[PDB]
């Protein structure tokens, strides 16, 4: 599909932070390889504070996601990301920061140089929570809650790779392989 | 332009598997609903079965039905570098160590297909049948190709639950998916230039 | 538990086949890790087509399994092996022949020495095909029908050793935790 | 008599994780529902916090908390010596080179038992208090016994997703159980002598 439209965004993104395109270029494949996960269901969860229901990725809706077999992992996008994010009023700023946060990953393996994933990673928190001090001295404690969602963004980033999420549509796999099978091409030789 | 034309190469597999399927006997004799059921079921074993005996040409690889040969690698997580090495160790090893033929293999892939266990089946006997007669055939070639082999035919047969197994875990890892995608995507990522 | 006799019958029962205990020491110890699973779960599958319904082991039945949330394994168990088992009336003979088949695998990780491995396995079913060749010659195809169970074990097998299939009783651990959690043990210090 | 020895292993921890919970402020006070939901929902990531900050000492390996010192192994499937593997790189690894103190590991195991997401929770706004309690404790502790480094705390902080990860491959292979189970099962094994 064009996904690959959202895998173009995606890299011009990382591109554009400040200093990861100086990272050897093996080790920036494996950054955005590890993080393209995360890094999308943080994106349009983020996003889905706009609306007051469901994924705004073209907009689902709970019914849908509950009837395509996958409510459980949907009410937790819901729960653990998108409201936490919308009580808080995460901003686009605040979001972005996590973002680089978890695309300068060290423990990411094959990394030529993790030594420098780390050092990029606290450049960025340490400018977050400079951010949040002074966008928000009332509430002392709003960087670590940040960063303290990053764990549920770990788990839910893993619940979307299992192959069950992607088989979401039973009844296109038989339209599909059905289809193939009535071509009636090979009814000719000689 | 990456990632549609990783959905291209899915496609191209399995119609060419669908192919495979159709000019099996029986097979589409079958009603519709059923030849589904079957394919859904074992296309993964059906893939590997293939891809390793087509890298028995291969010294420690696979070759992916289209020239490209990969290997085990670095950033691999530790799932797919894992069925890489059971791919090679408990199929591609064996394969190879037994000379199994093509003839051999195209059985094996039949009898996988037919599989009578296979979840929602209009007809489950008529597949038992349709796999025993497969095995027939393959126990007489076997006993005929190769008669100072006596216990090669059942050698064969106990590739299968090897097969299950990694069959799984692909299904697991979404292997297939990486295999065809590695490069793509690695290739394509080099537009950080 | 008390599951250490079941594990005490396992080990007495290789120890009695023939060549096992002449494998080296560390072999025979990955051959019975490897396999006591499928093991077990042909063992009772097989004792299974004694009754007319479920699994005895004392004796489980179809409502409590799928009450216990563990209704598609058990299912797969009755449909997929006891039945089968059942229909072609497999005898005790070939349940214990095909179980040495299941001991004696090859691509078991860390073998010493796998080629005797195989060259055991060659050497029990050779002979349990001259057994179903003696005994059933009217159906020539039985011995191939009896090794084509082995995926069907191979994936119940692997199925029975997921995480949430022994978290099979969700209101003991709560009764376990819970009265760990009343002792009221250190409510004195001096 | 191998295996209800191992059950007796799994019965004194976890009798020794209550123990620590109950000795953390305002987890009793908590509806007895509620720590049962905390302790179920953590239990896993908790002892790895504990091993792995144990397994300081050690070099290579995990040391139980009972003096037994592991290893990985030759016969381990690719998960096991894979969660090893983990738990060395991303856990005690950076906790050695950190000199992670233990009344940092404390706070970061309270932090975690203290789980708001935790399916089912009666009062989840309750446990949000808790949680934001030792953090901002940990975080003054921080800028207090180590000011020359400004950013420990968050850095203390970015090792729950990895334990996260972690936690859930433990809970997967049942990591726990080989681990406090494969001497004994090994070592009466040797029965055939």
């Amino acid at each position: 599909q064009a996904a690959d439209k959202q895998l173009f965004t995606l890299v011009e993104w990382a591109k554009r932070i400040p200093h990861f395109s100086e990272l050897p270029l093996d080790d920036q494949v494996i950054l955005l390889r590890a993080g393209w996960n995360e890094l999308l269901i943080a994106s349009f969860s983020h996003r889905s504070i706009a609306v007051k229901d469901g994924i705004l990725l073209l907009h689902v809706h709970r019914n849908s996601a509950h009837s395509a077999g996958v409510g459980a992992i949907f009410d937790r996008v819901l729960t653990e990301l998108v409201s936490k994010m919308r009580d808080m009023q995460m901003d686009k700023t605040e979001l972005g920061c996590l973002r680089a946060i978890v695309l300068f990953n060290p423990d990411s393996k094959g990394l030529s140089n993790p030594a420098e994933v780390e050092a990029l990673r606290e450049k960025v928190y340490a400018s977050l929570e400079a951010y949040c001090k002074h966008k928000y001295p009332e509430q002392p404690g709003r960087f670590a809650k940040l960063l303290l969602r990053l764990p549920a963004l770990r788990s839910i980033g893993l619940k979307c790779l299992e192959h069950l999420f992607f088989f979401k549509l039973i009844g296109d796999t038989p339209i599909d392989t059905f289809l193939m099978e009535m071509l009636e091409a090979p009814h000719q030789m000689t």
